[PDB]
């Protein structure tokens, strides 16, 4: 079975960035509903592959994706931030990010573009991609996970529906956006891009 | 050229089912900035469709639906409100329902179900469908609108982004959907169906 991670941090250590209502709502709340819900649909799959039955697989496959992407994309997205983080990256990262993107500001930028323009609810990415060796931005609506739909491997991810800044920031994704860089682990981020 | 349109009550005339600050940001920063956004998309399609650019009217395509979409959504859904609304339907509507429902609990209960089942952002519609000539219940992504996607003529709109609830109702939809139905104008959504 999957559980639900403890958050390396309390719930409002980062403040006054993300405050601590968001957070507690985000993780023990949200994040709660899609493990819980990905048991379930894990339970009923199992059932259904070993009757062979294909339909009940087929029909399955919407929970599977939304529940499932949902508790990889926000395990991913606890470890991306810190009270200790913000700023820059150091080492071969940074070295990459201006090899990739020009420099760490159009990064930023690009990041930022790609995260404010998804339509509805998803996930801006910096992702990393394996065959080209290269970083790569991408942006995945809902609970789409980065990897299982793209190949891309998952450096860096920022939530962007609505309840993971509404009660703070209400309308203007831009204000979240620009706040959430001042808590980003990059240290994090660099174990990640080095893992692969 | 589109205009958001006036609200027909005061912000605050939905309480405490749904209290004036969401109606507030809703109606003049959500919706006000579908309608711009269309105005500026309507222009650049009218240039690419003078100069015959295929390419630009098919690169268009997605913000002309999202903002043309969440124009006309919203539109529809501040007339399907009402302080004096509630309550249960009467005449032929009331009895549309139960013909094709079975009870209007059950409708309520379907509506309700489609509404909170959506992954992701969403409305839950109540339309009728004219080739057949029986109402029928669907769900639509982001803001794709009703009948330019399905052919359903829209009586009654459920929104469920986050930004329509989440600052009064948090994490819990039920709870949302349970208080909307105690401000429904079913005046508004019998006009609707006569009309077809
Ligand atoms: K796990
Ligand atoms: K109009
Ligand atoms: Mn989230
Ligand atoms: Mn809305």
């Amino acid at each position: 079975k999957h559980s639900l991670p403890d958050l390396p941090y309390d719930y409002g250590a980062l403040e006054p960035h993300i405050n601590a209502q968001i957070m507690q709502l985000h993780h023990s709340k949200h994040h709660a509903a899609y493990v819980n819900n990905l048991n379930v649909t894990e339970e009923k799959y199992q059932e259904a592959l070993a009757k062979g039955d294909v339909t009940a697989q087929i029909a399955l496959q919407p929970a599977l994706k939304f529940n499932g992407g949902g508790h990889i994309n926000h395990s991913i997205f606890w470890t991306n931030l810190s009270p200790n983080g913000g700023g820059e990256p150091k080492g071969e990262l940074l070295e990459a990010i201006k090899r990739d993107f020009g420099s760490f500001d159009k990064f930023k930028e690009k990041l930022t573009a790609a995260s404010v323009g998804v339509q509805g609810s998803g996930w801006g990415w910096l992702g990393f991609n394996k065959e080209r060796g290269h970083l790569q931005i991408a942006a995945c609506p809902n609970q789409d996970p980065l990897q299982g739909t793209t190949g891309l491997i998952p450096l860096l991810g920022i939530d962007v529906w609505e309840h993971a800044y509404y009660l703070q920031y209400k309308n203007v994704r831009p204000d979240y956006l620009k706040a959430i860089w001042n808590v980003i682990n990059w240290e994090n981020v660099t174990e990640r891009y080095m893992a692969c």
